[PDB]
């Protein structure tokens, strides 16, 4: 017999459990709807639907009415749709989490065990027809041929919003603290166990190399100086497991968190300006408390740079992300009312979703020279020569490639994208539109209303056959975008619930630790409370670029 | 200079922070206080302050006036009050949490790495004059000769409220599922790394341990058959680390997932019920999901004895440990409306107050046979030949030992108390006082308040020479008992705290979890709804001997 649960049956995060040997059962449980497939609505949940603005009526409104929303940021109606933001859109990610790659149902071992990623909808049972379930092709087609078809990059294709590489490195950056897939163990495993922002990417990610990476006096990490400025320390003097071009000159290795932020010069720009931060902030505190030791001028500045780091990309990072008028504003305080879980457990839809290469260009201008991806990849000596002021500046003029609309990867990196499509198949992602349903909008009824388009839409119903069997990854980039923004309609749905509830997760956010002395009194808690991304650079350097999210003008 | 944070300045929660060379700052943020020492108090909380009734008092309503609690546990007032113990009790244990052996403030590391034991308060800093601060003789009493001369003891002491060794033995075999200290990694550290109710000593602390276990056919235990009862299976069969004496007869040993369950008739009684119980529940799933493979049969029979042990625990343990007339209840749907945090982390201080060991007898009575601690310690055939029906049986009629009241360890096991007070020391605990006040108390003022008592007193005002230095488990074992009951004051306000919010931190409490899909179905959710001990025992079993957590009339 065919199973069930294929037909995706539960409505509105209902649960699929089969009884018997051919039957089910929706689990409607707290979904605010009942009956047998969960769609007979409750009177306030029919309530708030039939008065649900669409997302991109929202969209409209927090994008224009410049006059009204420069009221909103004046006034405490600012602090109040923050909150709504923050609550509405972080109840959507389960916590404490799911399911996993091993596990389509509730667990203990999916709960304790840190080193697999969480998913938010189960896998595609291994008893379906179709690859996707019930609906499309008996076989999915060729990840190469979609890639190169309709992700390929043919004409360089900016982002309308103004987007740098600045904010490109940064995200490239952010998001491998929390993204690192065991090679080892296989794709739906994580070598990431702090789950979230815990700057595993600048101290490591156990606590070997963390030892490794410390001065141990005055709490510092390990540097060394060229050319009068401060980068990271060399492998021969840290050393530890680095990433690099077999038959380099170490010496010339930078030892980081992350293992593999030597193949990049962005990656290890990062990585030179947190590490002048945190010795920065180790001498501000060691002025402020002579009877520390080295581990809590260590621990509290880690603490600090967590915090810093939450507060740039919640009011700049997602600030130049969304385009709103709407001031975002990072401040925890405004969950203490509510309950919130502060936790968070990386989801794989989560993985696929941030693979921004699209936010590559096609050759990386530096000032008068211009560099290719074979004269910048794994390039070791560009760091160094240059300076962080002037990658920075050459970073934050540049600007970046739209994420949505399709046919925006360029060919060097284009890989990537067609790994992940085939790692998606490998995990058993359901389709496209179920993951709209979970996160609460409508399916696509044909792939032209997918793309608002002609051509590729109709190409699509050739290969997939039907709108039901659209990938994750794929449709998530081949969406119509909202008008002059960096992506569309379902990266915004999906990508805001994870993305801020791996903010205010972290449990510097909590009651219990968001105070001044887990900071080491109020000059650290300030340092966290008035983090830009100019004082991140402009501090540990000498000179001041032009240091932003954003082009200039 | 003095360390000012030796003198505990910071009142009401708040936090010494060292500044400058000799001074200190107090963080009273959210602890109520306002001022220097955060003893200044806001209006609210003078206003809860002057209207809250001593502990005693309360005690006093809860196990008095039967004819007012015959109406309470009647109606809906039965929820509110156990609302109300479950959030103001839980609300005292911080969450995430705050220190470990290694750091006396907040850091990344002690929230991340589990391997720790956390702490309520700092430890004593080392440049203290005292051991326990600046009250105090320049070194501690022996603890061989406080145990010998106050904790050993010298006539048996029944607990007055009834409580069995089924009880006691049910409170070592449950508690050591979150207290397995490291021997190797010393003091401070756990291997007990789910931190609470994940039934490890069962299942094992890991997971190559647990495939040990798993007969990986219809999700069962691996068992043996021995005289036509259900026995855990040989470690010939399930090979896996289990404590035995050096030289006994392997094709006798049992393997459970606790090492040391081996060495107690009682604690192997124990885990002979809940293998008994994993195979009973793979049963009623495996016939109500027929496609289910060994994973989901095992997981989800492992929830259900998770949450049938939270049952078991709110509404008969604690029942017959608080004697009150009030009816509790475990229902986490009382907590949906709070913020709670579905977290738990295993404090060295809970670590500390579990150390019972009052309750064990002088004897163990089975029968018309009466066994020495020789004849019970380390037996590996008493088990077998009585069965657990009579086991059962006779440990439901001998009286077990009252906690409180102190002199009332056996000189058998009395060598434990020694070293947890020696353990205490290398922990470096608050005084006493510090910790009545962190669980909102007053501290003692005199050791006869302490005691109630006129000799034993006086002994010990010779041997600490002031209150404000008495360690945290004499304080606990020598305080009076209020009328009646099992023990006293403190290890009411302190034991409730942790005990209470490991049980109802456990995520399958959460909204995410509390549900019928994640027991797969109405059986087993009503197998949690349902869960008494003595259809924990009597249904895996032939006979259905008294079984109860009191002895009989
Ligand atoms: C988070 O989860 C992941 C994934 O679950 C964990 O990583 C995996 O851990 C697995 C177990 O440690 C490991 O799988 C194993 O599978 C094969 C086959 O397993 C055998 O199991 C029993 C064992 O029988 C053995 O008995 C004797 C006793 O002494 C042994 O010497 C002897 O070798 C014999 O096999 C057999 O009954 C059964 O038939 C199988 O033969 C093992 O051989 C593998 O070596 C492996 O241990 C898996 O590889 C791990 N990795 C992955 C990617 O899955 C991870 O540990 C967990 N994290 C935490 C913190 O818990
Ligand atoms: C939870 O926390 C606990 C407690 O912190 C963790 O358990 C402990 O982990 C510690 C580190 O893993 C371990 O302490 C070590 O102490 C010293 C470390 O000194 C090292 O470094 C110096 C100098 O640097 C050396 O480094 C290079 C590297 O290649 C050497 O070759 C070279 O010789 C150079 O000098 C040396 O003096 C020293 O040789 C070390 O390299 C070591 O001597 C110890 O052996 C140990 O490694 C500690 O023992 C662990 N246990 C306890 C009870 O503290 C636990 O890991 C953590 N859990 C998680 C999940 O993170
Ligand atoms: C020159 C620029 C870049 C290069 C050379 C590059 C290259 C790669 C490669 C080789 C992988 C591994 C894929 C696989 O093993 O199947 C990867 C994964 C990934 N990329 Fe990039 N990429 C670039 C830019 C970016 C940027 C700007 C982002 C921004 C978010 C990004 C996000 C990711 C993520 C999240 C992963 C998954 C990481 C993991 O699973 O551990 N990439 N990239
Ligand atoms: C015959 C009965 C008992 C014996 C022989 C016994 C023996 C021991 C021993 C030898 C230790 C180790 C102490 C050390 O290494 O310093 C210990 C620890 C402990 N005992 Fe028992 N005990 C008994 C009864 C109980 C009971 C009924 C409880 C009820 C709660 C209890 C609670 C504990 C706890 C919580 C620990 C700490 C465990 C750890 O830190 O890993 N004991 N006991
Ligand atoms: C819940 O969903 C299932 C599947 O979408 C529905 O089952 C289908 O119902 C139609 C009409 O009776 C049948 O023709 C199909 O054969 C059914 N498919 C399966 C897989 O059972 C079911 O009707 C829905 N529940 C309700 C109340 O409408
Ligand atoms: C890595 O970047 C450095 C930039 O310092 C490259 O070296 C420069 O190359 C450009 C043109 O290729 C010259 O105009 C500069 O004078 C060079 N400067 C130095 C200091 O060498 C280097 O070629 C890059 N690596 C690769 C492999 O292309
Ligand atoms: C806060 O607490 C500290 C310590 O209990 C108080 O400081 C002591 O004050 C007395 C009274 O003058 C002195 O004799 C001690 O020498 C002080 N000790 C230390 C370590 O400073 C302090 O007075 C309290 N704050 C207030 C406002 O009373
Ligand atoms: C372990 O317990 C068994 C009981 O099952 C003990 O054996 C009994 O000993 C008593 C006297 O001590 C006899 O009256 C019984 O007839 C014995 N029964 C059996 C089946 O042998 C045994 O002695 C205990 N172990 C130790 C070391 O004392
Ligand atoms: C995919 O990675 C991310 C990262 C961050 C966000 C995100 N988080 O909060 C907000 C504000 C909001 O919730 O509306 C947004 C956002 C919203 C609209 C928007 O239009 C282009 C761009 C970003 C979304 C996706
Ligand atoms: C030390 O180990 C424990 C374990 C459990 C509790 C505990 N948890 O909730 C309640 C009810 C309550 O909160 O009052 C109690 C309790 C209260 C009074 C009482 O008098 C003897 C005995 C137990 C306390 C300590
Ligand atoms: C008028 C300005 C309102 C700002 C509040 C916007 C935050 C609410 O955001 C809402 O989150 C939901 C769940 O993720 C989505 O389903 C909705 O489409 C979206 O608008
Ligand atoms: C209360 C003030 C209401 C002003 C009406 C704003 C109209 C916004 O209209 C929006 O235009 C978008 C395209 O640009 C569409 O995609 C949205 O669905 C639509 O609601
Ligand atoms: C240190 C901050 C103290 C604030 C809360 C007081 C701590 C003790 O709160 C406890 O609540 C229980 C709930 O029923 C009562 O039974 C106890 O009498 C009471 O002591």
């Amino acid at each position: 017999p065919v199973n069930p649960c294929c037909y995706y049956p539960c409505q509105h995060q209902g649960i699929c459990v089969r009884f018997g040997l051919d039957r089910y059962q929706c689990d409607c449980t707290r979904t605010g709807y009942s009956g047998p497939n969960c769609t007979i609505p409750e009177i306030w949940t029919w309530l708030r639907t039939t008065l649900r603005p669409s997302p991109s009526f929202i969209h409209f409104l927090l994008t224009h009415g410049r006059w009204l929303w420069d009221f909103v940021n004046a006034t405490f109606i600012r602090d109040t749709l923050m909150r709504l933001v923050l609550t509405v859109r972080s109840n959507l990610i389960p916590s404490p989490p799911t399911y996993n790659i091993a596990h389509d149902y509730i667990s203990w071992e999916s709960f304790s065990n840190v080193s697999y990623y969480t998913r938010i909808l189960p896998s595609v049972p291994r008893d379906c027809p179709t690859p996707m379930d019930t609906k499309g092709k008996k076989q999915l087609p060729d990840a190469e041929f979609l890639s190169r078809r309709f992700l390929l990059r043919r004409k360089f294709i900016p982002d309308p919003q103004s987007t740098n590489l600045m904010f490109a490195f940064f995200a490239q950056h952010f998001t491998h603290q929390f993204f690192k897939t065991s090679g080892k163990m296989g794709p739906g495993f994580t070598k990431a166990l702090g789950h979230g922002v815990d700057l595993g990417h600048i101290y490591g990610d156990n606590l070997e190399r963390q030892y490794q990476l410390r001065l141990f006096k005055d709490g510092k990490l390990k540097y060394q100086m060229l050319n009068g400025e401060v980068y990271p320390p060399s492998v021969e003097e840290a050393p530890v497991l680095m990433h690099y071009p077999r038959g380099i000159p170490p010496q010339s290795q930078m030892a980081v968190g992350q293992e593999v932020f030597g193949l990049l010069p962005g990656l290890m720009l990062y990585a030179t300006i947190w590490l002048r931060e945190h010795n920065r902030v180790c001498d501000l505190l060691k002025a402020e408390h002579p009877t520390w030791g080295d581990e809590q001028l260590f621990q509290t500045a880690r603490l600090i740079l967590i915090g810093e780091t939450i507060k740039i990309v919640i009011e700049e990072y997602v600030q130049q992300l969304s385009g709103y008028f709407l001031q975002l504003k990072f401040d925890p305080e405004l969950l203490f009312g509510a309950q919130f879980q502060y936790r968070n457990r990386i989801a794989m839809e989560f993985n696929q979703l941030y693979h921004w290469h699209p936010l590559m260009p096609d050759s990386f201008r530096v000032g008068p020279q211009d560099y290719s991806y074979e004269q910048f990849l794994f390039n070791t000596s560009m760091l160094v020569d240059y300076g962080v002021e002037a990658l920075v500046d050459a970073f934050s003029r540049q600007p970046a490639g739209r994420i949505g609309g399709g046919r925006n990867i360029d060919h060097h990196i284009l890989h990537v994208a067609v790994d992940v499509i085939k790692e998606s198949r490998v995990l058993r992602l359901q389709p496209f539109n179920e993951y709209r349903k979970r996160f609460g909008m409508k399916p696509y009824t044909s792939f032209q209303e997918l793309t608002g388009e002609k051509e590729m839409a109709a190409e699509l119903e050739e290969l997939y056959g039907d709108i039901d069997a659209l990938e994750f990854y794929p449709g998530l980039l081949l969406e119509k975008c909202h008008p002059n923004s960096i992506f569309g309609e379902s990266m915004i749905e999906m990508g805001a619930p994870f993305s801020l509830k791996g903010l205010l997760g972290n449990p510097i956010c909590s009651p219990e630790y968001w105070k001044a002395s887990t900071f080491g009194g109020e000059v650290g808690f300030n340092l966290v409370k008035t983090a830009t991304l100019k004082k991140l650079v402009c501090l540990n350097t000498k000179t001041c670029p032009y240091v932003s999210f954003h082009v200039p003008d």
